């Protein structure tokens, strides 16, 4: 139980240590910027309550997928498709990062 | 085929060897803990039966997603959003771990 | 266009070359075995038509997620949760593999 | 911050550098091709409007999944199942690629 906590602490430290890498900060900022754009787009174009627009943005960008709402306009559908790929681009970016910071 | 069996047993051994790594154990405990917290939350705030709260917590934290349930309260929605990123943080942790074991 | 096809051929060869690795064959067999068990379970316990049981098994095991059907019995719900983790275990296995066969 | 900008530009350059790799180009063309085939298939066999066939093809091949549409024919279901694995095969290809670029 003591080793558990010490390992947890070293791990958390390593995690926060990653919140210092500039390229990671960019990916993060870019992710937040993308989530905001999505929240704005879906509330405006699909008429979703802001909180539901951020929610749809989140489940869509992280690839989790939504099983309750689906864009009704041809405009929302096009945007969502592009939105999915941006999210995949961001994920690869984070993954590439982890891979690089592991083989130095 | 004896080959297939031996190869599988080798892989199983390498797998059990992982469940011995302390960092992997932390990641595992943390997800079980996160899953329990999730179950509690959706039971309370969303009024779901425990088994449905665990189910939703699971399909959500694993990114599988569900096409049947959707949080009704703003609190439940905000929590789900953070829950998802915790899940992603957890997956990256496991992924980073498998990458380290590749050296 | 010629380079394209030559790269495609080298890549395909490399792919088929992976269908020779014994550990990969095991993961594959294990995946097929798991999909069959799932098809049997969901058709039997949830009363799903076989084709719909394999389908649900597939979208669930690959984490794609289903937005039309959800287990109705407490038994199906427990199994699905365990099913999801087996699938994640299989994915990590395949990923660990790719990572190893890249850093030799 | 000039730092942030320079770092982003560096990352963007490294990204464009990827779109120059032949193997990455093949993977990209193959997914666009797979996406088009998917659009054709769901338009024909499932009677979906082209834009809805592309949408479904996209949320399916990317593993995101959809909680609105579900194939009605047995042909559409069997195809979707193979479609998913093609998508996974494609993702592993990109992942394997990013791993190689780590050396
Ligand atoms: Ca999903
Ligand atoms: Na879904
Ligand atoms: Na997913």
């Amino acid at each position: 139980m003591l080793s558990f906590l010490l390992t947890l602490k070293r791990m958390l430290r390593a995690c926060l240590r990653a919140w210092k890498d500039k390229e990671f900060q960019v990916l993060f900022v870019l992710t937040i910027l993308t989530l905001i754009s999505g929240t704005i787009f879906y509330s405006t174009v699909e008429g979703l309550r802001p909180i539901d627009a951020l929610y749809f943005s989140v489940v869509t960008l992280t690839t989790v997928g939504n099983g309750n709402f689906s864009p009704q306009t041809d405009f929302g559908k096009i945007f969502t498709i592009l939105y999915i790929f941006i999210g995949i681009g961001l994920v690869f970016g984070f993954i590439h990062k982890l891979a690089v910071n592991v083989q130095l």
